[PDB]
């Protein structure tokens, strides 16, 4: 009679099936911030974690597992072997190749197709019904590869995009104007990147519209040169890395956030990337970043913006370059 | 008038004094995770980084300020100049010498004092008040240094001593017995590392005692080897450095988790590491593991655990080495 | 076109499916202490109110909906119809009698089960695989009642038995102490009401037992007369009767902790009432309370508590009383 | 040696100074919802609680104490002496007189100015540094109450005002768009009461205005009638007492948000009561509901909306209203 059962009597056994299971691909830097802020939020009663470097991602697991105590989620799981992801309500994918110093960026990107031709059709396998989340760079062109290689409907492939942008702005506007971010509202749609748009129209605290205060806000006139607040955000992650050669915290918590609203069902508004050919004349699968309603089905709906000729044609562009390399890729 | 000056009306300016202010000296991961997990459940309104690289240290200060958004951590400081740490009610210290090869304990030690000479102080005159978590290793050893450069009394200079391997020795717990380690109750006290006391005759579940119920608990003669949950809980540190090639998460969520009950005022019991001579016929200036009683003024009381003479010689052994390598250390 | 036609593009149907909805049926002031905690808690995506009366139902509903603003439960529903509570994966009965002048004890129970009858049925045909947590005084009786009513295994109707007493003398024993009552071990088991039993032996502070350091602990013969203590726990909700009326607030947050050990899965030990036909020499379809693992089938697992000859006499003495009544229970 | 002889070491105690107290004043349903939301949020070290009557103030800390296990506030006291309350960072005041059939509105205000007489000096002699927080109807006026009495600058002086209505404005509008109401924004500002203004301008959904998309947006000639969510706005807690008897619950919650960007200094930008003599051609002493910049100091900023000269002109009425009422107490 061993001490466990003196101790316990049993009565019930396994169904296995777990109900409100994450999981995170690739356990480098950003997932890991990914999963420790997922961890907290209290979002999961189930963490997996997978990547390719087997003693890392164990490493990870135990580091995870060695603070339950603390923590309000009771089963951290991982391996390379996917058949650990089954029946997950959400998997976000952080993995991706990094860029060489002689290197295309289509090359980068078909590197990163073919990682995705054996991580997204296990995931699919082993989760058919859950939402993918894409944070890998570039997140715009790998939410369509995901989507592509899943066959899941776009409402069930969602890319992080612009959201952190927005909270960069967001920060920085509080900063100009002595206000915390959750009271500054400011959208940066579009392509995740240099070409994204800051919409200085949406852009108001209480209500108040900053450009009807700021008629030359976001100008190149504009005395108080609020678009260099935009340059800031695009320049944001460029200079962290510089610093302290990679960034985190701000992702994962970012992250975080977007699987709160999935998770819990909010319906609550966020800057993520959708495929959005129809919208603001754009004529080809591609994904770019407008303000999307996010629940258990992932997007069920996302809001119109009214964008000026300038700012729709600075999608159009991005959408453009987009489709210019996605058509150079091999699926088969 | 500017943007901000048409929007928001200004009624009055006061020096800007923080409430719940806490630092954490070291940006390593260590530091880093501290910081993330004390973000994240809210237990300050200020949170200050030091650290002596100053790219490093700005990239995590920028890198936690861009999620913002996502927190209710208002404002987040960094600096190498410790003026940044005014009124700090809490002060976490990550920060330490890595031990070179062929270097004796001491000599690691000693260059452990020649830094805390420049830390401490600078500490103690930009807060006063604080309290003071040594978390660097080696952590019974640092404590002691704080303490007799701060000329803190001891109730405010504590360690992080033997706190997470109590938590580890609870998970390993869990995973044996089938149920979450907030339910498995087990403490390991004494000197952090491979001397640790695991308290065989406290161990529980719902109050049933694992050594009455089996005799043979933590003895060579044990079928089930519970021995080896206590190796184990000892060489975890050193198998996930050699997994993937450092700690962080669970210790500073054993941290944060500190941080609460000395921020919130809980008086919990934590074991953590203290000023010990009296106890145990230790008469030394010495800090071990004991159950301690956390609250604002830092540790207020201390449980009187009851040992077998072999776990109390275990105690005195180690109360014995520490004051072998205190004692050969300089100060002045 | 509506206005929100023009705002939001609708990319599909749903929902209509929730994956965490928990019913509370009954909103007296125990319902709703345990409606606001559950929302406080986060650990709901749909929460649905029942009861018999109309008004009060939709007025408490409304109150709960108009914070929504500041709350992460998204759907907040409400009727006397159980079709509101369809799909629930954990319901909560709060509803219940109170005994009227010259009232038998044995006739209160009965109207209790006349109403049983009308909730039980209905909740189980719009959630069968739902926990169900009987709330109700007398709760041992009615958890039996729920049992039989529903045609339930055992592992998914569970009582709040002793849940909060032991919570209330953690509490003393912390007020005696000077210690967090979470830092405070002991147990409260048996029939939750005047024959319960405070299991003197696994008493401990940092695993070292009471008993152990005061042999006379909870005797006759005891200087310190912790027996007091057990008595305080048992007249506590009396005592707040008297002074305020009704009891809400600490049975609200006992409900939302079980809770929250079944919605996320975390194996949790809590001292709640369930069926021990086997344990203790009782023959009888009994429930009472003891030390139950806690998860997402409900009780999976007990701890089988050492007790002495005297304590187990107590628990078979109230077994008697309960099955003595409830055999004279009309069913049909 | 007794139990805890032999159990617990004791080390020298230094002094304990609370340092994130809160008192409740009222444990009326109001008070009792503000205190335990303000209790599952965490935001204070010691909660106290104030009220005439002795029993109920007893029974309610007590059910609250019974409850310290799965909460993390240590110390929980009451007692009819405001020495209980000594070093408070803030003071939420919910006690208050109920209208008589026939009662003036000046008698009613008068009747709260003498009992106002008797629990802000009070509160003051013990926490003298305190933010006031006033619940208390009609709040803009007994806000003035306070803060005349108190002899607190106005920062530090603060009227529940008009949040609950703005965040009961944002759930109706997220019910009618299918969005969550933290991403449906809107604000009500002014007299807290039948003369709240609903802001048609600033409501948006991700930065794009209703108003621009729909220009009927409030108006009688509106298809949809987005009028009816701000009649609804202003009919809600006269609704919800028909029904269950009272308010309670989303009041609690909304004060407990406004403690909490006070408590942790979060500058978030709330609708509350603050003296805006200067604004908006109000040339007199009241306190009207604006957006407000909200910290450890209390209101250190507010945003200066632009109004129509209809919503201008409403919060102009309620001044003077307000200050008519007001030029007659005697303190």
């Amino acid at each position: 009679a061993t001490l466990k059962d003196q101790l316990i009597y049993n009565l019930l056994k396994e169904e296995q099936t777990p109900q409100n299971k994450i999981t995170v691909v690739g356990v480098g830097a950003v997932g890991m911030a990914c999963a420790i802020s997922i961890l907290m939020k209290d979002l999961a009663d189930e963490l997996a974690l997978v990547d390719v470097i087997e003693d890392k991602l164990k490493g990870e697991m135990m580091d995870l597992q060695h603070g339950s105590l603390f923590l309000r989620t009771p089963k951290i799981v991982s391996g390379k072997d996917y058949n650990v992801t089954a029946n997950s309500k959400l998997v976000i994918i952080t993995a991706g190749a990094r860029q060489q110093e002689g290197e295309s960026r289509l090359n980068l990107v078909q590197r990163n197709v073919n990682i995705f031709k054996f991580i997204i059709p296990n995931v699919v396998k082993y989760s058919p019904n859950c939402k993918l989340l894409i944070v890998s760079n570039p997140v715009d062109i790998l939410t369509y590869v995901a989507w592509k290689i899943s066959g899941f409907p776009k409402n069930r492939v969602i890319g992080s995009g612009c959201n952190l942008d927005s909270a960069r702005f967001r920060y920085l506007m509080g900063e100009r104007l002595g206000v915390h971010p959750l009271s500054c509202h400011g959208w940066v749609l579009g392509e995740h990147g240099d070409s994204s748009v800051p919409v200085w129209s949406g852009m108001n605290v209480a209500g108040v519209s900053l450009k009807t205060l700021h008629p030359d806000l976001g100008t190149d006139k504009d005395k108080e040169q609020w678009k260099e607040v935009h340059k800031q955000v695009v320049e944001s992650a460029y200079e962290v890395i510089k610093l302290k050669g990679y960034t985190s915290w701000a992702i994962g918590l970012s992250v975080a956030d977007l699987a709160e609203s999935i998770m819990k069902n909010l319906r609550r508004v966020h800057p993520v990337s959708t495929m959005i050919k129809g919208l603001y004349g754009i004529k080809d699968d591609v994904f770019l970043s407008v303000p999307c309603i996010l629940g258990q089905n992932g997007i069920s709906d996302l809001v119109k913006v009214t964008l000026t000729s300038e700012e729709e044609a600075r999608l159009k562009k991005s959408a453009d370059t987009l489709w210019g390399i996605q058509k150079e890729l091999q699926f088969h």
